[PDB]
RNA sequence: AAUAACCGGAGAGGGAACCCACU
C-alpha cells in the first residue's frame, strides 16, 4: 500500500516536503523552507520520519524539484545539521543553480535575523558535494528494486516532474510545473503512465489563466506607449525566472522594431544568471534551442549591466530591477527616487506579499509606507504556474487513478477537487500538513511461463472458435525465487513424476434379437448417426474407435438375451466416454 | 518566492660616527 505523508504544503504554500512510504521504501520528495515564520517552524518537521535518531536508517533518497527556495531551501539544514548521506537526485541546472540562491538566502539570513543555528557557506558546499545528477528521462537505479525517472516541466529552467517507481507500483510527483509554454521554456510532457497516485499543485486552480501571447500583447504596448511619451519604466521582478523571460521578449521586439533606447539590467544577479541561461541551452525550448546555430539569444546586443547612478539620468529609459517582492527593493530605491513624477510607469506582473509594501503599492493609496505615490501602476499576471486547464488536462494526459493536491490554498483545494471528481472519475485528498494518508495497492507477482504453450493457446484463440472459455491451464512450479508457469506434460517430465493412466471400462448390455456379430456394426453406425462430427471409425478387428474410446463387443455371455459391449475409455475423454455410455444404455436401434 | 555586503579598503620606519667628492 501507499502512505503519504505531506510535512510541509499541506493546504498551504511554502516549505515544501512531502514522503512517500511505497512497497516499503522511504523516498522524500522535496526539503525547503518558507518566509514568514521567523521561528524553526520554516524548515519542514523531522520529528516524524526519525525522530531523533538517524536519518539515513529510515531514509532511501532525497528528490528535488527545481532550485526556487521554497523546495530546495532546506538542503543544508536537512543534510548538515540534522545529519543525513544518503544519495540526493537533481537535475544538472538545479544542481548549478541552488547554491547561489542558498549563499544569498544565508547573507539575507544572517544580514536580517542572524539566526544562531543557521548553516553555513562551508556546510553549503558539503552538502552540494552529497548531490547526483539526473538528465531528462534519465532512469536512476536508487538501489535494485527503486527508480527514479526525470521528466521536463518548465516551472523555471531545470524543473521536472519525478515518476518514483517500483515494480508495478508508481507514484508521479509533479511539483512546480506550467502546462501554457513560455518565450523561452517548453511546456512540460509526460508518457501515458498510469501511475497509481499523482500528486500536484494547486496555486492556480480556481483561475483559468487567459491567453498568454494576447497578455504580453499588452504588455508591450503598455511599453511602447510609456518609452514614446518620454517617461522612464521601472520593472520588479526577482532576478530569477521571469526577469529572464521579460528579457527575452524585450529584447527581440526590441532589436524588431530597432528602438535605441537603452536598457539595463539590474546588476548582482546577471552575472551568474545570464552564464547559466547560456550554458544550459539544452533546456530552453524549440525557438532558443534551434535559432542557437547562428547567434545565441542569451549574449544580449541591447541589454547592459544597470548602474546606479543612472537613475537621475533624463530622456525615456527602461530598467528592470530586485526584488520583486520590494520588501528591501533595489527597486525601491528607483521608485521613491521616481515616485513624485507621474509621466514613469511601473509594473508589477505578480502576486504581492499580504501586509507589506509590495500590498500597500498594490492598493491604490497615494499615501504608502509617510510618502505619496504618484506615478502609474500596472498590476499584471506573467506567473509561471498552472492554471485549472493546465491541472485538468495534465491529470487527463497522465491518466492516473488518484490525486493528491499540495502547493496551494484550501479553498481552492476544495473547488478543484469537487471538480475533478465530478469530471474524470478519480479519487482525490486533501492531506493537511502533517497527515497520513494511506491507499491501497494492486501488487500482482510477475511469473514465468514457457513459450510454446502460450503460442499453441493463442493459435487457438486465433482460430474463430473465442467467446467460448477454453481454459488456460497448467500448473504452477514454485521455487520462492522463479516462479514458473508450465504445461501439464512440461511439468510431468520436468519432476519426473509417472504419468498415470486412469481407464474406465463400462459393460454396456444390449437386449435385443439381433445377432452379435453384426452388434459392432450397429454400435459403429448408430454413433457415428448420432455424434456428428465426432471421429467414428470402424476397425478392420470389428471394434468401433469414437475420438478415443474403444467399443468392442466382448465374448458371448451366459444369457443369450444380453450382449455385452466393454466401452473403454481414459479420464481425459471420460466425459465422451460417459456420453456414450448413457446413449447406449437406451439401446441400440430396432 | 529573496536583494547593490570598499566595487584599484595605500603609508612608508632606524640612527650614529667617519672618510670621500661637488659650490
Ligand atoms: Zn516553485
Ligand atoms: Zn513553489
Amino acid at each position: 500500500e501507499i502512505r503519504v505523508t505531506p510535512l510541509g504544503a499541506g493546504q498551504d504554500v511554502g516549505r515544501s516536503c512531502i514522503l512517500v512510504s511505497i512497497a516499503g521504501k522511504n523516498v522524500m520528495l522535496d526539503c525547503g523552507m518558507h518566509m514568514g515564520f521567523n521561528d524553526d517552524r520554516r524548515f519542514p518537521d523531522f520529528s516524524y520520519i526519525t525522530q531523533n535518531g538517524r536519518l539515513t536508517d529510515f531514509l532511501d533518497c532525497v528528490i528535488i524539484s527545481h532550485f526556487h527556495l521554497d523546495h530546495c531551501g532546506a538542503l543544508p539544514y536537512f543534510s548538515e545539521m540534522v545529519g543525513y548521506d544518503g544519495p540526493i537526485y537533481m537535475t544538472h541546472p538545479t544542481q548549478a543553480i541552488c547554491p547561489i540562491l542558498l549563499e544569498d538566502y544565508r547573507k539575507i539570513a544572517v544580514d536580517k535575523k542572524g539566526e544562531a543555528n543557521f548553516f553555513t557557506s562551508q556546510m553549503i558546499k558539503d552538502c552540494m558535494k552529497k548531490v547526483v545528477a539526473v538528465h531528462l528521462h534519465q532512469t536512476v537505479q536508487v538501489d535494485d528494486e527503486l527508480e527514479i525517472k526525470a521528466y521536463y516541466a518548465g516551472h523555471v529552467l531545470g524543473a521536472a516532474m519525478f515518476q518514483i517507481k517500483v515494480g508495478s507500483e508508481s507514484v508521479v510527483y509533479t511539483g512546480d510545473y506550467n502546462m501554457t509554454p513560455d518565450r523561452h521554456l517548453g511546456a512540460a510532457w509526460i508518457d501515458k503512465c498510469r501511475p497509481n497516485l499523482l500528486i500536484t499543485e494547486s496555486t492556480y486552480a480556481t483561475t483559468i489563466r487567459d491567453s498568454k501571447r494576447c497578455r504580453e500583447r499588452d504588455f508591450l504596448k503598455k511599453v511602447h506607449e510609456t518609452v514614446e511619451r518620454g517617461g522612464k519604466v521601472l520593472i520588479p521582478v526577482f532576478a530569477l525566472g521571469r526577469a529572464q523571460e521579460l528579457c527575452i521578449l524585450l529584447e527581440t521586439f526590441w532589436e524588431r522594431m530597432n528602438l535605441k533606447v537603452p536598457i539595463y539590467f539590474s546588476t548582482g544577479l546577471t552575472e551568474k544568471a545570464n552564464h547559466y541561461y547560456k550554458l544550459f541551452i539544452p533546456w530552453t525550448n524549440q525557438k532558443i534551442r534551434k535559432t542557437f546555430v547562428q547567434r545565441n539569444m542569451f549574449e544580449f546586443k541591447h541589454i547592459k549591466a544597470f548602474d546606479r547612478a543612472f537613475a537621475d539620468n533624463p530622456g525615456p529609459m527602461v530598467v528592470f530591477a530586485t526584488p520583486g517582492m520590494l520588501h528591501a527593493g533595489q527597486s525601491l530605491q528607483i521608485f521613491r527616487k521616481w515616485a513624485g513624477n507621474e509621466k514613469n510607469m511601473v509594473i508589477m506582473p505578480g502576486y504581492c506579499v499580504q501586509g507589506t509594501v509590495g500590498h500597500k503599492i498594490l492598493s491604490g493609496q497615494r499615501k504608502l509606507e509617510v510618502l505619496e505615490v504618484k506615478m502609474q501602476v500596472e498590476y499584471m499576471s506573467f506567473s509561471a504556474h498552472a492554471d485549472a486547464k493546465g491541472i485538468m488536462q495534465l491529470v487527463g494526459q497522465a491518466e492516473p487513478e488518484s490525486v493528491l493536491l499540495v502547493h496551494g490554498e484550501a479553498k481552492k483545494m476544495e473547488f478543484l477537487k469537487q471538480k475533478i471528481e465530478q469530471e474524470l472519475r478519480v479519487n482525490c485528498y486533501m492531506p493537511a500538513n502533517g497527515e497520513t494518508v494511506t491507499l491501497p495497492t494492486s501488487p500482482s507477482i510477475p511469473v514465468g511461463i514457457s513459450l510454446g504453450l502460450l503460442k499453441r493457446e493463442m493459435a487457438q484463440g486465433l482460430l474463430p472458435e473465442a467467446k467460448k472459455p477454453r481454459l488456460l491451464h497448467g500448473t504452477l512450479i514454485m521455487k520462492d525465487s522463479n516462479f514458473r508457469l508450465v504445461s501439464s506434460e512440461q511439468a510431468l517430465k520436468e519432476l519426473g513424476l509417472a504419468e498415470h493412466q486412469l481407464r474406465f471400462t463400462c459393460r454396456v448390455h444390449l437386449h435385443d434379437t439381433r445377432k452379435e456379430q453384426e452388434t459392432a456394426l450397429r454400435v459403429y453406425s448408430h454413433l457415428k448417426s448420432v455424434l456428428k462430427d465426432h471421429c467414428v471409425q470402424h476397425l478392420p478387428d470389428g471394434s468401433v474407435t469414437v475420438e478415443s474410446v474403444l467399443l468392442q463387443a466382448a465374448a458371448p455371455s451366459e444369457d443369450p438375451g444380453t450382449k455385452v459391449l466393454l466401452v473403454s475409455w481414459t479420464y481425459q475423454d471420460e466425459e465422451l466416454g460417459s456420453f456414450l455410455t448413457s446413449l447406449l444404455k437406451k439401446g441400440l436401434p430396432q
